[PDB]
């Protein structure tokens, strides 16, 4: 496999249906020792969910604890000597910030909460994880949605954070190259999982995507795993601060529904 | 390899240094049936170029004539049922058109030919290797640079054909996406090649891009190869009408201050 021997963290498994589940799958297939986070009370799913992929652990974090962060590098870097890649998987807004109007439903705390867990968490990771990744052609993979480039109904909160995110991907990158480390993200199309079903109408969203874009369908989780897992690769080494768009090509029309 | 048993057709392969090489290479080692195109009085050239590949065949095509690249599939079809894939990675301008001050140095027939060759050239290729490419995962990938983002020196018509060229990409990928063929560029960072010695301080255009860019460092022919190969494969299949910068992240940075 392309990923044989590279030690990967992978961050927000939750479900069967989960894109890291995807991105396990991918990295698992290409021959990764892969390593996976949980939050609270979770930690009896994740660790039967994740069994079929040999983890070399299974760690709590939560990422709205600086704490946690820095005590994941260490009960991982007791492990593994050095560490190949982050993957990014992780978003949250208070669902109060989902509903209908953008200035309506908006709150100070809300705004803080969803950058802070959405956005901020990816640097904070990169800050702890940077020298279990030094000088190793390591790597960091975050992802996104298209609701960080244009307004979009009940993304609200979760658009503008993204926004964030996909800036922190970027000075990451400026950051993390001189220790050659790439750092880029996945910007997926709609997917039916966990945090999907947190919106009201997603059948539909996730339908007009299939109608009008290019390849006239939804992509799955392990189109943006294959994706992700490439992202981690060698043959990656030339790509750094991107957004790959994994959505049919969703992102490159208008209007492509006459 | 992630591209057994597929029927690849290679474009601008002139040299030992051409980013085509570096895609064949990547092609070859993940399995890859591969055909190569070439121009007038490089047949000799070509063909001892790309033995090492195992070419299903080696053809010429003047992309300058509808006629050739017509009678390419024609021939490609007599040895090959279907196709699965189209690497664009042909550009040309006169050179005059490449000196100093674009408004000095621009012509409409330059601008004509320019684009002609870098952008049109890449329909037509999609024009006639459409039928061919019907209903297999088929996927399309042209050679692009920044230079079609932003105004640079020197680059001039060239940069203006390479806008073009990336149009012409998104319009082919919602053009063919019904026929299930992805459609896709590569936006490589500068790389030392015969085209790329058509211009005048390259050593420093190079190192430039080596200093300010966050990876520090230039990218290899085998960076983008692989990213080529990638995105004719099965794993890409939720990716098109996108540019994948394959630049060691200079894309995304500004003010490398120095
Ligand atoms: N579903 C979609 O349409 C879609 C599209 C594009 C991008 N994404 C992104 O992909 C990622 C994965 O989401 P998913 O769609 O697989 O949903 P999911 O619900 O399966 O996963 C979201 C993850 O966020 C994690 N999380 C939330 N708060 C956390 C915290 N405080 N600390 C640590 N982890 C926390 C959860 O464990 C969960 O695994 C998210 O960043 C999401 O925005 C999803
Ligand atoms: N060298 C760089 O810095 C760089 C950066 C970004 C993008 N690119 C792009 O990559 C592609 C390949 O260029 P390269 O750098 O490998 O250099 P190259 O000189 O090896 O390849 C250019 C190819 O164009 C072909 N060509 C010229 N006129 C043609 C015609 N009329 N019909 C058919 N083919 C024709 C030549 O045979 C040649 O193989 C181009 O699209 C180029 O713009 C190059
Ligand atoms: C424009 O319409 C949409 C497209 C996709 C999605 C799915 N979607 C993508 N990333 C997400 C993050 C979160 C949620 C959902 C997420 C809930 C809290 C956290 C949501 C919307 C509203
Ligand atoms: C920042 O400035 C540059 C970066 C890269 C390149 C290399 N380069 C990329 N595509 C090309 C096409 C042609 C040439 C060169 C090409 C000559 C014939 C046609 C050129 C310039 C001016």
């Amino acid at each position: 496999g392309f990923l044989a021997g590279k030690k990967i963290l992978i961050t927000g498994l939750l479900s069967n249906k989960s894109i890291a589940y995807g991105i396990a799958k991918a990295m698992h297939r290409e021959g990764a020792e892969l390593a996976f986070t949980y939050v609270g009370q979770f930690k009896d799913r994740v660790e039967k969910l994740c069994a079929e992929f040999n983890p070399a652990a299974v760690l709590p974090c939560d990422v709205i604890s600086d704490q946690e962060i820095k005590d994941l590098f260490v009960e991982l870097g007791k492990v593994w000597d050095g560490l190949d890649a982050i993957v990014h998987s992780i978003a949250f807004a208070p669902r109060d910030q989902l509903e209908g109007n953008f200035i309506d439903c908006v709150t100070r705390e809300g705004f803080s909460i969803a950058h802070d867990i959405s956005a901020y968490s990816f640097a904070a990771l990169a800050k702890e994880g940077r020298s279990m990744m030094k000088n190793r052609n390591a790597s960091m993979v975050a992802l996104t949605y298209i609701g960080a480039e244009k307004a979009m109904p009940s993304y609200n909160t979760m658009g503008v954070a993204k926004a964030s995110l996909e800036a922190t991907v970027r000075y990451t990158a400026l950051a993390l190259g001189e220790d050659g480390i790439k750092v880029n993200a996945v910007s997926a199309g709609p997917i039916k999982t966990l945090a999907a079903s947190g919106i009201s109408n997603f059948k539909k969203m996730l339908d007009y995507n299939a109608m009008v874009s290019p390849l006239k369908k939804n992509v799955d989780i392990m189109e943006v795993g294959n994706t992700v897992a490439f992202l981690c690769s060698d043959m990656a080494t030339g790509i750094t601060g991107e957004v790959v768009h994994v959505d049919a090509g969703y992102h490159c029309v208008s209007m492509g529904n006459v």
